[PDB]
C-alpha cells in the first residue's frame, strides 16, 4: 500500500487531501496537535522534541508498509492574529511569534523531510509543500510572519528539490489561489487533486517547481 | 546632517556605500561584530540583547542630528559552511544554524527598523534591504539558510513598505546582479549608486519594489 504522511489536514484543504488519498486505495497518516489510531499522530508542530517523536513514531508504523514512504504533503500553517483578531504586522509581531510560526510553516517541513529521509528514498517518494499567494502578495488575511514564511517555505522547495533530486526524491509546491481558510477565524478540491497529481506516477518527472492554483 | 545606519559595511558592497554616502555629506554609522569612534557601532546581529544595546546607543548619537535617521542599510548576511568550506544544503543545515541565519539576515532588519521608528518617522527616512540572487535561484555559492532566509527578507521587505508606509516611511530591496562576495571565502558602485538612489530625494514615491541589478 502506498503510504502518504499529511500535515495541517485540517477542515478545507486537508479534509479534501485525505479524502482523496483515501478513495485512491493509499494509507494516510495525518499529524495534527489534536489526540484508525494507528493512522493518527499527535503533535506539536512548535515543539522540535514532539516533532523527534512523532518521526520515530511515524517510522515505526512505515515498517508495516515496508518501510517505505510514497508521499510527505507539508499542509500544517499557522498565521496567529494580533489583540482582538486583527492582522499581525511587521512593527507588531513579537519574537516568539516569528519564531513559532517560522518553525511550524518553514522548518517542520524541512525536519520532517529529512527526518523521514530513509522511507521516501526507499519509496522513490514525493515531498510536496503547500505555499500561499501571502508568499507573493500582501493580503489582509495572512499576517507578516505567515507571509514571510511562506515565501521562505517557496525557496526552501526549490532548494530541497536540488538537494533532494540525486537521491530520487522529487520535492514540489503548490500555491492555491486563496488564502487557506484554515488560517481564518470545488476550489479545495483542485488544490487537493494537484497534490494527488504530484504524488503518483504522473509527476514522476517533475520537480522543483511550483504550481499555482488559477 | 543626512544619516545612515548600515550594517553589513564589509569590502565590497559596504566599503562601496560608505564611500558614496559619505562623499555626498552623510553622517554614516556602520553596525559591525568588530571593535571616528563615534560613528561605529560593534554589534553581534545574531543576538537580540546586543541589538537592543546597539539600537539604544544609535539612537543617543542620532540626538546630535536632531533624532532623525534618514536611512537604514541592511546589507548584513552571513552564509555559514559546511565541514571543510563545503556549501551547506537544506539536509545538513542544523537547527542552530538555521536560527542564527534567519536572525542576522532577516529578524535583524526588522528588529532594527522597528527599533529605530522614532527616528525614520521624525525623517521620512528610507529603508533599504539587500536582498540577493540566491532568494530567487539555487547558486553554488550560497547555502540554503542563506538562500531561503533571502527570500525571506524579500517578503518581508514589501510586507514592511505596507506597514510603514502610512507612516511615510519607504522601504525597498535592491538584489545585485552576482552573489555578495562578503559571503564568500564597477557592479560594486551601481549596488552602491541603487542603495544611494532609494535614500535620496529623487525616489520619494517609491516603495515596496525590489530593485534587480542587471
Amino acid at each position: 500500500r502506498k503510504t502518504l504522511v499529511l500535515t495541517g489536514a485540517s477542515r478545507g484543504i486537508g479534509h479534501a487531501t485525505v479524502k482523496r488519498f483515501s478513495l485512491a486505495g493509499w494509507r494516510v497518516i495525518t499529524c495534527s496537535r489534536q489526540d484508525g489510531p494507528e493512522d493518527h499522530i499527535k503533535v506539536d508542530l512548535s515543539d522540535p522534541e514532539d516533532i523527534g517523536k512523532a518521526i520515530a513514531e511515524i517510522r515505526r508504523r512505515l515498517e508495516a508498509n515496508g518501510s517505505k514512504l510514497h508521499a510527505l504533503v507539508n499542509n500544517a500553517g499557522i498565521s496567529p492574529k494580533a489583540e482582538g483578531g486583527r492582522r499581525m504586522n511587521s512593527i507588531e509581531t513579537p519574537m516568539a511569534v516569528w519564531r513559532d510560526v517560522f518553525q511550524v510553516n518553514f522548518m517542520a517541513p524541512i525536519m520532517l523531510a529529512r527526518g523521514l529521509f530513509k522511507e521516501l528514498e526507499a519509496a522513490q517518494g514525493s515531498v510536496v509543500n503547500v505555499t500561499s499567494i501571502a508568499g507573493s502578495r500582501v493580503h489582509p488575511f495572512a499576517g507578516t510572519a505567515y507571509a514571510t514564511s511562506k515565501a521562505a517555505l517557496a525557496a526552501l522547495t526549490r532548494e530541497m528539490a536540488s538537494d533532494f533530486g540525486p537521491y530520487g526524491i522529487r520535492v514540489n509546491a503548490i500555491a492555491p489561489g486563496e488564502i487557506d481558510t484554515a488560517i481564518l477565524s470545488g476550489k479545495t478540491s483542485e488544490v487537493a487533486e494537484t497534490i494527488y497529481f504530484l504524488c503518483t506516477e504522473t509527476s514522476s518527472y517533475v520537480t522543483g517547481s511550483e504550481i499555482h492554483i488559477n
